[PDB]
Protein backbone atom coordinates (compact mmCIF):
# COMPACT_ATOMS: atom_id res chain seq x y z
CA UNK A 1 0.00 0.00 0.00
CA UNK A 2 2.44 2.65 -1.21
CA UNK A 3 2.28 6.43 -1.59
CA UNK A 4 3.67 8.79 -4.34
CA UNK A 5 6.84 9.30 -2.27
CA UNK A 6 8.00 5.85 -3.46
CA UNK A 7 7.95 6.69 -7.15
CA UNK A 8 9.91 9.87 -6.48
CA UNK A 9 12.60 7.76 -4.80
CA UNK A 10 12.76 5.42 -7.77
CA UNK A 11 13.55 8.34 -10.04
CA UNK A 12 16.14 9.58 -7.58
CA UNK A 13 17.78 6.16 -7.79
CA UNK A 14 17.82 6.54 -11.57
CA UNK A 15 19.46 9.99 -11.29
CA UNK A 16 22.40 8.62 -9.28
CA UNK A 17 23.52 7.15 -12.57
CA UNK A 18 22.32 9.49 -15.33
CA UNK A 19 22.67 12.66 -13.25
CA UNK A 20 21.15 15.75 -14.86
CA UNK A 21 20.42 13.95 -18.12
CA UNK A 22 16.89 13.17 -19.19
CA UNK A 23 16.48 9.68 -20.68
CA UNK A 24 15.31 9.65 -24.29
CA UNK A 25 13.49 6.32 -24.08
CA UNK A 26 12.11 4.88 -20.84
CA UNK A 27 10.31 1.61 -20.29
CA UNK A 28 8.04 0.98 -17.33
CA UNK A 29 6.81 -2.37 -16.14
CA UNK A 30 4.27 -1.77 -13.34
CA UNK A 31 0.95 -3.58 -12.78
CA UNK A 32 -0.55 -0.96 -10.43
CA UNK A 33 -2.02 1.90 -12.48
CA UNK A 34 -1.86 4.60 -9.81
CA UNK A 35 1.77 3.85 -9.06
CA UNK A 36 2.43 3.68 -12.82
CA UNK A 37 0.97 7.15 -13.56
CA UNK A 38 2.90 8.72 -10.66
CA UNK A 39 6.04 7.41 -12.36
CA UNK A 40 5.03 8.73 -15.78
CA UNK A 41 4.44 12.25 -14.46
CA UNK A 42 8.04 12.25 -13.24
CA UNK A 43 9.23 12.60 -16.85
CA UNK A 44 8.99 15.61 -19.16
CA UNK A 45 8.40 16.24 -22.85
CA UNK A 46 11.96 15.30 -23.81
CA UNK A 47 11.31 11.70 -22.78
CA UNK A 48 9.20 9.18 -24.64
CA UNK A 49 7.99 6.33 -22.51
CA UNK A 50 6.73 2.90 -23.40
CA UNK A 51 5.20 0.89 -20.61
CA UNK A 52 3.71 -2.59 -20.25
CA UNK A 53 1.86 -4.63 -17.63
CA UNK A 54 3.27 -8.12 -17.95
CA UNK A 55 6.92 -9.19 -18.10
CA UNK A 56 6.60 -11.19 -21.32
CA UNK A 57 6.04 -7.89 -23.06
CA UNK A 58 9.66 -6.77 -22.58
CA UNK A 59 10.55 -8.51 -25.83
CA UNK A 60 8.69 -5.66 -27.56
CA UNK A 61 10.71 -2.93 -25.88
CA UNK A 62 14.07 -1.84 -27.22
CA UNK A 63 16.75 0.85 -27.37
CA UNK A 64 15.80 1.99 -23.85
CA UNK A 65 17.93 4.35 -21.79
CA UNK A 66 16.16 3.20 -18.64
CA UNK A 67 13.87 0.40 -17.54
CA UNK A 68 11.82 0.80 -14.38
CA UNK A 69 10.22 -2.36 -12.99
CA UNK A 70 7.92 -1.82 -10.00
CA UNK A 71 6.42 -4.66 -7.97
CA UNK A 72 6.20 -6.83 -11.10
CA UNK A 73 8.34 -9.89 -10.29
CA UNK A 74 6.25 -11.66 -7.66
CA UNK A 75 6.23 -14.84 -9.77
CA UNK A 76 9.82 -14.55 -11.07
CA UNK A 77 11.53 -14.44 -7.67
CA UNK A 78 10.12 -17.92 -6.89
CA UNK A 79 10.99 -19.43 -10.28
CA UNK A 80 14.49 -19.23 -11.73
CA UNK A 81 13.27 -20.02 -15.27
CA UNK A 82 10.86 -17.07 -15.23
CA UNK A 83 13.54 -14.92 -13.62
CA UNK A 84 15.94 -15.91 -16.39
CA UNK A 85 13.36 -14.91 -19.01
CA UNK A 86 12.99 -11.49 -17.41
CA UNK A 87 16.69 -10.70 -17.05
CA UNK A 88 17.32 -11.77 -20.64
CA UNK A 89 14.47 -9.61 -21.97
CA UNK A 90 15.51 -6.69 -19.74
CA UNK A 91 19.10 -6.74 -21.04
CA UNK A 92 17.95 -6.87 -24.69
CA UNK A 93 15.58 -3.96 -24.22
CA UNK A 94 18.23 -1.65 -22.79
CA UNK A 95 20.97 0.25 -24.57
CA UNK A 96 24.48 -0.36 -23.24
CA UNK A 97 24.97 1.81 -20.11
CA UNK A 98 21.18 1.82 -19.82
CA UNK A 99 19.89 1.64 -16.25
CA UNK A 100 17.53 -0.87 -14.68
CA UNK A 101 15.65 0.25 -11.59
CA UNK A 102 13.98 -2.73 -9.98
CA UNK A 103 11.73 -2.37 -6.94
CA UNK A 104 10.52 -5.55 -5.26
CA UNK A 105 9.12 -6.00 -1.74
CA UNK A 106 10.64 -9.04 0.00
CA UNK A 107 8.74 -8.79 3.29
CA UNK A 108 6.36 -11.62 2.32
CA UNK A 109 9.33 -13.81 1.38
CA UNK A 110 10.23 -16.03 4.34
CA UNK A 111 13.73 -16.67 2.98
CA UNK A 112 15.77 -13.97 4.70
CA UNK A 113 18.74 -14.30 2.34
CA UNK A 114 16.50 -13.62 -0.67
CA UNK A 115 17.80 -10.12 -1.36
CA UNK A 116 21.40 -11.38 -1.23
CA UNK A 117 20.68 -14.36 -3.48
CA UNK A 118 18.92 -12.14 -6.04
CA UNK A 119 21.77 -9.60 -6.10
CA UNK A 120 24.40 -12.26 -6.89
CA UNK A 121 22.11 -13.67 -9.56
CA UNK A 122 21.84 -10.26 -11.19
CA UNK A 123 25.57 -9.68 -10.80
CA UNK A 124 26.49 -13.05 -12.31
CA UNK A 125 23.97 -13.39 -15.13
CA UNK A 126 25.49 -13.22 -18.59
CA UNK A 127 23.80 -12.95 -21.96
CA UNK A 128 25.41 -13.42 -25.35
CA UNK A 129 25.19 -10.21 -27.35
CA UNK A 130 27.31 -9.79 -30.47
CA UNK A 131 30.84 -11.13 -30.19
CA UNK A 132 30.84 -10.88 -26.41
CA UNK A 133 28.57 -10.97 -23.39
CA UNK A 134 26.35 -8.43 -21.68
CA UNK A 135 25.20 -8.27 -18.08
CA UNK A 136 24.24 -5.93 -15.26
CA UNK A 137 26.82 -4.00 -13.31
CA UNK A 138 25.90 -3.61 -9.69
CA UNK A 139 25.44 -0.12 -8.28
CA UNK A 140 23.28 -0.30 -5.18
CA UNK A 141 20.44 -1.84 -3.27
CA UNK A 142 18.40 0.69 -1.34
CA UNK A 143 15.41 0.38 0.95
CA UNK A 144 12.12 1.95 -0.04
CA UNK A 145 12.02 4.59 2.68
CA UNK A 146 8.26 5.10 2.57
CA UNK A 147 7.95 1.44 3.48
CA UNK A 148 10.20 1.82 6.50
CA UNK A 149 8.48 4.90 7.88
CA UNK A 150 4.87 4.08 7.16
CA UNK A 151 4.73 0.29 7.22
CA UNK A 152 7.64 -0.69 9.44
CA UNK A 153 9.06 -2.62 6.49
CA UNK A 154 12.84 -2.64 6.02
CA UNK A 155 12.76 -5.36 3.36
CA UNK A 156 11.27 -3.39 0.46
CA UNK A 157 14.17 -3.13 -1.98
CA UNK A 158 15.35 -1.10 -4.96
CA UNK A 159 18.23 -2.44 -7.07
CA UNK A 160 20.12 -0.04 -9.29
CA UNK A 161 21.90 -1.82 -12.11
CA UNK A 162 23.56 -0.86 -15.38
CA UNK A 163 23.92 -2.84 -18.58
CA UNK A 164 27.56 -3.31 -19.54
CA UNK A 165 29.57 -5.36 -22.06
CA UNK A 166 31.64 -8.28 -20.76
CA UNK A 167 34.31 -10.60 -22.27
CA UNK A 168 33.44 -14.24 -22.99
CA UNK A 169 37.93 -15.95 -13.68
CA UNK A 170 37.67 -12.21 -13.00
CA UNK A 171 35.92 -11.44 -9.71
CA UNK A 172 34.20 -8.14 -8.75
CA UNK A 173 35.09 -6.45 -5.45
CA UNK A 174 31.66 -7.31 -4.00
CA UNK A 175 31.96 -11.01 -4.89
CA UNK A 176 35.42 -11.25 -3.37
CA UNK A 177 33.96 -10.00 -0.10
CA UNK A 178 30.95 -12.32 -0.26
CA UNK A 179 32.95 -15.38 -1.33
CA UNK A 180 36.04 -15.03 0.85
CA UNK A 181 36.32 -13.12 4.13
CA UNK A 182 32.63 -12.34 4.77
CA UNK A 183 30.75 -15.58 4.06
CA UNK A 184 27.73 -16.61 6.18
CA UNK A 185 29.66 -19.26 8.10
CA UNK A 186 32.47 -16.80 8.60
CA UNK A 187 29.97 -14.21 9.83
CA UNK A 188 28.36 -16.40 12.47
CA UNK A 189 31.75 -17.67 13.67
CA UNK A 190 33.06 -14.06 13.81
CA UNK A 191 29.98 -12.74 15.60
CA UNK A 192 30.46 -15.39 18.25
CA UNK A 193 33.97 -14.21 19.21
CA UNK A 194 33.55 -10.44 18.85
CA UNK A 195 30.13 -10.46 20.48
CA UNK A 196 26.50 -10.32 19.33
CA UNK A 197 25.96 -8.09 16.29
CA UNK A 198 29.60 -7.02 16.07
CA UNK A 199 32.40 -8.07 13.69
CA UNK A 200 34.90 -5.69 15.28
CA UNK A 201 37.25 -6.10 18.29
CA UNK A 202 35.71 -5.66 21.74
CA UNK A 203 32.03 -5.86 20.85
CA UNK A 204 29.43 -3.61 22.46
CA UNK A 205 31.51 -2.13 25.26
CA UNK A 206 34.37 -1.20 22.98
CA UNK A 207 32.24 0.34 20.27
CA UNK A 208 30.51 2.54 22.84
CA UNK A 209 33.87 3.85 24.05
CA UNK A 210 34.84 4.76 20.48
CA UNK A 211 31.50 6.48 19.75
CA UNK A 212 32.13 8.62 22.81
CA UNK A 213 35.28 10.01 21.17
CA UNK A 214 33.05 11.98 18.79
CA UNK A 215 32.37 14.18 21.80
CA UNK A 216 28.83 15.50 22.48
CA UNK A 217 26.18 14.24 20.09
CA UNK A 218 22.52 15.21 19.98
CA UNK A 219 19.25 13.35 19.33
CA UNK A 220 18.22 13.49 15.69
CA UNK A 221 21.64 14.26 14.26
CA UNK A 222 22.52 12.26 11.14
CA UNK A 223 25.32 9.71 11.00
CA UNK A 224 26.67 7.76 8.02
CA UNK A 225 28.23 4.44 9.01
CA UNK A 226 30.64 3.06 6.41
CA UNK A 227 31.12 -0.71 6.53
CA UNK A 228 28.23 -1.20 8.93
CA UNK A 229 28.65 -4.97 8.87
CA UNK A 230 25.81 -6.80 10.62
CA UNK A 231 24.54 -3.59 12.21
CA UNK A 232 25.57 -3.70 15.87
CA UNK A 233 27.28 -0.33 15.72
CA UNK A 234 24.51 1.51 13.88
CA UNK A 235 21.82 0.10 16.15
CA UNK A 236 23.81 1.12 19.22
CA UNK A 237 24.33 4.65 17.91
CA UNK A 238 20.57 4.99 17.47
CA UNK A 239 19.51 3.38 20.75
CA UNK A 240 22.19 4.98 22.95
CA UNK A 241 22.44 8.46 21.42
CA UNK A 242 19.20 8.83 19.46
CA UNK A 243 21.06 9.39 16.19
CA UNK A 244 19.52 8.78 12.80
CA UNK A 245 21.93 6.32 11.26
CA UNK A 246 22.35 5.26 7.68
CA UNK A 247 24.65 2.28 7.34
CA UNK A 248 26.28 1.10 4.15
CA UNK A 249 28.13 -2.09 3.34
CA UNK A 250 29.31 -3.66 0.12
CA UNK A 251 28.83 -7.19 1.46
CA UNK A 252 25.32 -8.54 0.93
CA UNK A 253 26.02 -11.37 3.37
CA UNK A 254 26.70 -8.87 6.15
CA UNK A 255 23.76 -6.56 5.43
CA UNK A 256 21.28 -9.39 5.05
CA UNK A 257 21.78 -9.96 8.81
CA UNK A 258 21.60 -6.26 9.67
CA UNK A 259 18.42 -5.86 7.64
CA UNK A 260 16.80 -8.98 9.07
CA UNK A 261 17.51 -7.78 12.61
CA UNK A 262 16.28 -4.22 12.26
CA UNK A 263 13.20 -5.43 10.37
CA UNK A 264 12.28 -7.75 13.25
CA UNK A 265 13.16 -5.42 16.15
CA UNK A 266 12.00 -2.21 14.48
CA UNK A 267 13.86 1.10 14.89
CA UNK A 268 12.99 3.81 12.39
CA UNK A 269 16.24 5.68 13.13
CA UNK A 270 18.24 3.01 11.29
CA UNK A 271 18.36 2.34 7.55
CA UNK A 272 20.74 0.40 5.36
CA UNK A 273 22.01 0.30 1.78
CA UNK A 274 24.24 -2.10 -0.14
CA UNK A 275 26.87 -0.09 -2.03
CA UNK A 276 30.59 0.66 -2.44
CA UNK A 277 31.36 3.70 -0.29
CA UNK A 278 34.09 4.86 -2.70
CA UNK A 279 31.67 5.10 -5.59
CA UNK A 280 28.19 5.65 -4.25
CA UNK A 281 26.82 9.16 -4.71
CA UNK A 282 26.07 10.43 -1.21
CA UNK A 283 24.01 13.58 -0.67
CA UNK A 284 26.44 16.46 -0.04
CA UNK A 285 26.61 18.50 3.15
CA UNK A 286 24.05 16.24 4.80
CA UNK A 287 25.68 14.20 7.58
CA UNK A 288 26.58 15.45 11.05
CA UNK A 289 28.91 12.49 11.54
CA UNK A 290 30.64 9.86 9.43
CA UNK A 291 31.73 6.79 11.31
CA UNK A 292 33.74 3.86 10.06
CA UNK A 293 34.67 0.98 12.33
CA UNK A 294 37.38 -1.34 11.04
CA UNK A 295 36.29 -1.13 7.42
CA UNK A 296 38.66 0.97 5.33
CA UNK A 297 41.64 -1.40 5.19
CA UNK A 298 39.55 -3.04 2.42
CA UNK A 299 39.67 0.18 0.44
CA UNK A 300 42.53 1.02 -1.88
CA UNK A 301 41.77 4.60 -2.88
CA UNK A 302 41.92 6.35 0.50
CA UNK A 303 42.35 9.70 -1.25
CA UNK A 304 39.06 9.27 -3.14
CA UNK A 305 37.28 7.97 -0.04
CA UNK A 306 38.29 10.95 2.12
CA UNK A 307 37.17 13.50 -0.46
CA UNK A 308 33.82 11.70 -0.65
CA UNK A 309 33.48 11.72 3.15
CA UNK A 310 34.44 15.41 3.25
CA UNK A 311 31.90 16.16 0.57
CA UNK A 312 29.22 14.24 2.44
CA UNK A 313 29.79 15.92 5.82
CA UNK A 314 27.98 19.08 6.82
CA UNK A 315 30.41 21.97 7.46
CA UNK A 316 31.39 21.60 11.12
CA UNK A 317 30.62 17.88 10.86
CA UNK A 318 32.93 15.20 12.25
CA UNK A 319 34.51 12.04 10.86
CA UNK A 320 35.76 9.26 13.09
CA UNK A 321 37.38 6.12 11.72
CA UNK A 322 39.10 3.12 13.20
CA UNK A 323 41.05 0.81 10.94
CA UNK A 324 43.57 -1.94 10.74
CA UNK A 325 46.87 -0.33 9.81
CA UNK A 326 50.50 -1.13 9.11
CA UNK A 327 53.17 -0.39 11.72
CA UNK A 328 56.78 0.72 11.41
CA UNK A 329 58.35 -2.62 12.17
CA UNK A 330 60.03 -4.93 9.69
CA UNK A 331 57.20 -6.77 7.93
CA UNK A 332 57.23 -10.54 8.37
CA UNK A 333 56.43 -12.96 5.55
CA UNK A 334 53.56 -14.43 7.57
CA UNK A 335 52.09 -10.94 7.92
CA UNK A 336 52.65 -10.17 4.23
CA UNK A 337 50.90 -13.39 3.16
CA UNK A 338 48.05 -12.54 5.54
CA UNK A 339 47.64 -9.06 4.01
CA UNK A 340 47.57 -10.38 0.42
CA UNK A 341 45.00 -13.07 1.19
CA UNK A 342 42.73 -10.54 2.90
CA UNK A 343 43.57 -8.06 0.14
CA UNK A 344 44.09 -5.29 2.69
CA UNK A 345 45.40 -1.93 1.56
CA UNK A 346 47.07 -0.80 4.79
CA UNK A 347 48.33 2.67 5.67
CA UNK A 348 50.07 4.16 8.71
CA UNK A 349 48.86 7.13 10.77
CA UNK A 350 51.26 9.51 9.05
CA UNK A 351 49.74 8.68 5.66
CA UNK A 352 46.20 9.07 6.98
CA UNK A 353 47.05 12.47 8.47
CA UNK A 354 48.70 13.62 5.21
CA UNK A 355 45.63 12.64 3.23
CA UNK A 356 43.26 14.27 5.71
CA UNK A 357 45.19 17.56 5.53
CA UNK A 358 45.30 17.41 1.73
CA UNK A 359 41.56 16.75 1.67
CA UNK A 360 41.02 19.87 3.77
CA UNK A 361 40.07 18.46 7.18
CA UNK A 362 41.00 20.39 10.32
CA UNK A 363 41.35 19.51 14.03
CA UNK A 364 42.96 16.20 13.11
CA UNK A 365 43.39 13.67 15.88
CA UNK A 366 45.30 10.42 15.42
CA UNK A 367 45.99 7.58 17.85
CA UNK A 368 47.78 4.24 17.81
CA UNK A 369 45.34 2.03 19.71
CA UNK A 370 47.39 -1.14 19.23
CA UNK A 371 47.91 -1.68 22.98
CA UNK A 372 44.12 -1.78 23.36
CA UNK A 373 43.83 -4.14 20.40
CA UNK A 374 46.24 -6.44 22.27
CA UNK A 375 44.20 -6.43 25.49
CA UNK A 376 41.13 -7.34 23.46
CA UNK A 377 42.81 -10.32 21.72
CA UNK A 378 44.08 -11.65 25.04
CA UNK A 379 40.70 -11.17 26.67
CA UNK A 380 38.88 -12.70 23.70
CA UNK A 381 41.34 -15.61 23.66
CA UNK A 382 40.85 -16.34 27.34
CA UNK A 383 37.11 -16.61 26.63
CA UNK A 384 37.33 -19.20 23.82
CA UNK A 385 39.93 -21.27 25.68
CA UNK A 386 37.49 -21.33 28.61
CA UNK A 387 34.33 -21.94 26.53
CA UNK A 388 35.89 -24.52 24.15
CA UNK A 389 33.11 -27.07 24.74
CA UNK A 390 30.30 -24.64 23.85
CA UNK A 391 31.77 -23.65 20.45
CA UNK A 392 32.00 -27.20 19.11
CA UNK A 393 28.27 -27.58 19.77
CA UNK A 394 27.51 -24.96 17.08
CA UNK A 395 30.41 -25.03 14.59
CA UNK A 396 33.06 -27.37 13.20
CA UNK A 397 36.63 -28.06 14.34
CA UNK A 398 38.04 -26.42 11.19
CA UNK A 399 36.56 -23.02 12.06
CA UNK A 400 37.91 -23.38 15.63
CA UNK A 401 41.59 -24.16 14.94
CA UNK A 402 41.76 -21.24 12.52
CA UNK A 403 40.64 -19.01 15.37
CA UNK A 404 43.27 -20.25 17.84
CA UNK A 405 46.13 -19.95 15.33
CA UNK A 406 44.78 -16.68 13.95
CA UNK A 407 44.75 -15.20 17.43
CA UNK A 408 48.20 -16.64 18.05
CA UNK A 409 49.36 -15.10 14.75
CA UNK A 410 47.98 -11.57 15.27
CA UNK A 411 49.77 -11.44 18.63
CA UNK A 412 53.08 -12.04 16.89
CA UNK A 413 52.16 -9.41 14.26
CA UNK A 414 51.49 -6.87 17.00
CA UNK A 415 54.76 -7.85 18.68
CA UNK A 416 56.72 -7.17 15.49
CA UNK A 417 54.97 -3.81 15.06
CA UNK A 418 53.58 -4.96 11.71
CA UNK A 419 49.91 -4.88 12.64
CA UNK A 420 48.43 -1.71 14.07
CA UNK A 421 44.96 -0.64 15.11
CA UNK A 422 44.53 3.01 14.27
CA UNK A 423 42.25 5.84 15.28
CA UNK A 424 41.60 8.91 13.18
CA UNK A 425 39.23 11.78 13.79
CA UNK A 426 38.79 15.21 12.22
CA UNK A 427 36.22 17.91 11.44
CA UNK A 428 35.03 19.63 8.27
CA UNK A 429 35.66 23.38 8.72
CA UNK A 430 32.94 25.97 9.68
C1 LIG B 1 35.71 -5.98 9.69
S1 LIG B 1 34.10 -5.40 9.18
C2 LIG B 1 33.36 -4.17 10.31
C3 LIG B 1 31.90 -4.25 10.61
C4 LIG B 1 31.35 -3.18 11.52
N1 LIG B 1 32.26 -2.06 11.45
C5 LIG B 1 31.21 -3.68 12.92
O1 LIG B 1 31.83 -3.10 13.85
O2 LIG B 1 30.47 -4.67 13.17
C6 LIG B 1 34.22 -4.70 7.52
C7 LIG B 1 33.02 -4.34 6.82
O3 LIG B 1 33.35 -3.24 5.92
C8 LIG B 1 32.74 -3.51 4.69
N2 LIG B 1 33.42 -2.99 3.53
C9 LIG B 1 34.63 -3.29 3.04
N3 LIG B 1 34.80 -2.53 1.94
C10 LIG B 1 33.70 -1.76 1.76
C11 LIG B 1 33.34 -0.81 0.80
N4 LIG B 1 34.23 -0.47 -0.28
N5 LIG B 1 32.14 -0.22 0.91
C12 LIG B 1 31.30 -0.53 1.91
N6 LIG B 1 31.62 -1.43 2.84
C13 LIG B 1 32.81 -2.06 2.78
C14 LIG B 1 32.70 -5.00 4.59
O4 LIG B 1 31.61 -5.39 3.87
C15 LIG B 1 32.59 -5.46 5.98
O5 LIG B 1 31.27 -5.75 6.25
Amino acid sequence: ASMPAVERQLIECLHHVIKGAEPQQVGILCPQDDQRKALTEQFGSKTATSFCKEVDSLKNLSNLDALIVNQALDEEINDSEKLDKFITAALRSLRTDGVLILRQDLSKVKEMKKMAMLTDYFDVFRLEEGNGNVGFQFYAVNEVLDSVYVHQNWLDFIWTLMKKPFPKGVVSFRDFLDRTQYTDTGIFAYEWIFGNNFISPGGWNQNLAILKRFGPMKTGQRMLDIGVGIGGGARQAASEFGLQVHGVDLSTNMLAVALERVHKEKDARVTYAVCDACEYEFEPNSFDYVFSRDCIQHIKDTDKLFSRIYRALKPGGKVLITMYGVGHGTLSESFKEYVSQRQYYLKNLEQIEEIAKKTGFIDIEVENMTPRFKEILLEERERIEQDKETFLAKFSQNAYDGLVSGWKSKLQYIADDNHNWNFFAAVKPQ
